[PDB]
């Protein structure tokens, strides 16, 4: 649960991402894959990437980065009222993609890391706090749907 002040911070930070959604998306996925190589194995269409240079050079990775952050942004702009938007993602990721909730924790922290890296000194303590809470909320609501489905 976030206050409106906190949501304001979230959407303020998100403005940074929207100025370059493909660059942000790309770096988020790269941070995930290199930080946690087991995550790469969940992607049939990225599993061929061995090196970060191949990752960086991959237009399809940047494309998927755009898809992921576009979806996350749509969810964030709902300010918590995201049941309709979130349920199909929860379903596809539990039943089709088989993504454990741990990997959602991974990509959450990766987003935090990328924002600091691309906006050093421009991502303040209050902004980090708000973003972290938003991603926890996202993750927690997914987790509820995972439990429903009996998925680990
Ligand atoms: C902020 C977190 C995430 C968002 C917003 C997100 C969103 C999406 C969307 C919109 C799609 C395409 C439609 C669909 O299949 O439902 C997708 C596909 C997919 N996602 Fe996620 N996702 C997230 C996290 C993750 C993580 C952490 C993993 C694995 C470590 C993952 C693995 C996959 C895979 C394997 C596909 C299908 C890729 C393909 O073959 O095209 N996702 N995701």
């Amino acid at each position: 649960g976030l206050s409106d002040g906190e949501w304001q911070q979230v959407l303020n930070v998100w403005g940074k991402v929207e100025a370059d959604i493909a660059g942000h998306g790309q770096e988020v996925l790269i941070r995930l894959f290199t930080g946690h190589p087991e995550t790469l194995e969940k992607f049939d269409k990225f599993k061929h990437l061995k090196t970060e240079a191949e990752m960086k050079a991959s237009e399809d990775l940047k494309k998927h980065g755009t898809v992921v952050l576009t979806a996350l942004g749509g969810i964030l702009k709902k300010k918590g009222h995201h049941e309709a938007e979130l349920k199909p993602l929860a379903q596809s990721h539990a039943t089709k993609h088989k993504i454990p909730i741990k990997y959602l924790e991974f990509i959450s922290d990766a987003i935090i890391h990328v924002l600091h890296s691309k906006h050093p000194g421009d991502f303040g303590a209050d902004a980090q706090g708000a973003m972290t809470k938003a991603l926890e909320l996202f993750r927690n609501d997914i987790a509820a749907k995972y439990k429903e489905l009996g998925f680990q």
